[PDB]
């Protein structure tokens, strides 16, 4: 139909040209229809409009996540018959941001940098082609989720939760039943194992959540699923994407090799330039309102594509250039406003460790052309199947 269907199927790092086309249109908000549900939705692609929306207290994230809300995802991102409201459950009993804040980074940054170095040093001993996805990103992200979020996981437990996240957080490529089963299996996993994981010694967020009426098993289980959904496919997808960006810009890496104090600025530029989500963050209007002149009715859902906003030329001169010394406005890689990613400091810590491990070792290169990289089709959070690299 003559209403655009969403999303735009841009599963690789090449962003769909439709985002820029909509950005340049005469509407600051454009109506679309969900490909998976047929729901009508609105879509924002301009930085200036996105700022207004994500800072507007009349636009509710929680309302957009409730059952029956119009939505872009093919299945509800919850186990059927459960609330799927982990953040509000944690309020009814701040711990999220509390245990991921600057103190937590100061605790974990040491081993995070140790591990990035250990992994890269092992790759420095390899012959021919090695896979940065399997043998760098996977072990680093697995350690992050175990040590900081869930507690020590077995290899099979890590594999189960990563598979559940890959299967449920998809626009296509799996059946409806497989997607529900992923969320069901994750929730049933935490109903049985959250108490044990929380009770093991360590710093992990799930322990902090549990050890602070009493906290029900269902609430602790919802917290587990939230940490997997929010922390696992995002960290793995972004670290993969950031490595690809670095490998495609050797002049930038040579700059960071000579001047390591420039790494933090390059981390911020990676968060702006490297696309992650193939969908959009979403908010529901809780009352009739206007945003930039467009009238939105109560109950309607407006989406913001963070990738589109991060590539807006009204905000970033030459937005499609990876410019590590860039001094633009704040990017949207972590969102904006009330729901700004509480994992942002930990994520920045692991991205910085990755950038430093690459910059210290001149000669790392992609083994094939970027267009030969294969991508998992339909993931919410883009990720290549492998990153073949050589010295
Ligand atoms: C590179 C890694 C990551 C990226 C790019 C990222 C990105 C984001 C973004 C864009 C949002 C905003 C969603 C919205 O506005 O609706 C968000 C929210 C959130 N993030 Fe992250 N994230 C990452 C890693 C993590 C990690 C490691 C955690 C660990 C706890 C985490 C926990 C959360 C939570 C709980 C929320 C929801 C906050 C709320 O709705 O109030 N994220 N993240």
């Amino acid at each position: 139909t003559a209403t655009l269907t969403y999303p735009f199927h841009d599963w690789s790092q090449e962003l769909s040209p439709r985002y820029a086309q909509l950005r340049a249109s005469d509407a600051p908000v454009c109506p679309v229809v969900s490909e998976g549900t047929g729901d009508p939705l609105w879509l924002v692609t301009r930085y200036a409009t996105a700022v207004k929306l994500l800072e507007d207290s009349r636009f509710s994230s929680e309302a957009a996540q409730a059952s029956g809300a119009p939505r872009q995802e093919p299945v509800e991102l919850r186990a059927p018959g459960t609330r799927g409201d982990a953040i509000a459950m944690l309020r009814e009993a701040s711990v999220l941001a509390d245990g991921l804040g600057p103190r937590a980074v100061r605790r974990h940054q040491g081993w995070i940098n140790d591990l990035a170095e250990t992994l890269m040093s092992e790759l420095a001993s390899r012959e021919g082609t090695f896979d940065l996805a399997a043998d760098f990103v996977e072990p680093l992200s697995s350690a992050l989720v175990s040590r900081t979020l869930l507690g020590e996981l077995s290899a099979d437990e890590r594999d189960l939760l990563a598979h559940c996240a890959d299967t449920g957080l998809r626009f296509c490529g799996v059946t409806h039943e497989e997607q529900v089963h992923a969320f069901t299996q994750m929730h049933e996993f935490f109903l049985e194992h959250a108490r044990r994981l929380a009770g093991t010694p360590g710093e992990h967020l799930l322990k902090l959540i549990a050890e602070a009426g009493p906290l029900s098993d269902e609430a602790l289980a919802e917290a587990g699923s939230l940490l997997v959904v929010a922390g696992f496919p995002t960290s793995s997808g972004f670290l993969c994407g950031a490595l690809l960006t670095l490998l495609r810009h050797p002049d930038a890496v040579q700059e960071l090799h000579a001047h390591p104090e420039r790494v933090p600025s390059a981390v911020e530029e990676l968060l702006r330039y490297t696309p992650l989500s193939t969908g959009s963050v979403k908010r529901m209007a809780t009352e009739d309102l206007e945003i930039d002149g467009v009238r939105i009715k109560a109950g309607e859902v407006v989406m913001v594509s963070l990738e589109a906003v991060n590539h807006d030329p009204d905000a970033f001169e030459d937005p499609d250039v990876f410019r590590p010394g860039r001094e633009g406005p704040m990017h949207f890689g972590f969102g904006r406003g009330r729901h700004f990613c509480p994992g942002n400091r930990l994520a920045r810590c692991v991205i910085e460790a990755t950038v430093r491990a690459v910059a210290r070792r001149p000669g790392l290169r992609l083994a094939v052309a970027p267009e030969e990289i294969s991508w998992h089709e339909g993931l919410f959070f883009r990720r290549p199947r492998a990153i073949p690299a050589t010295w």
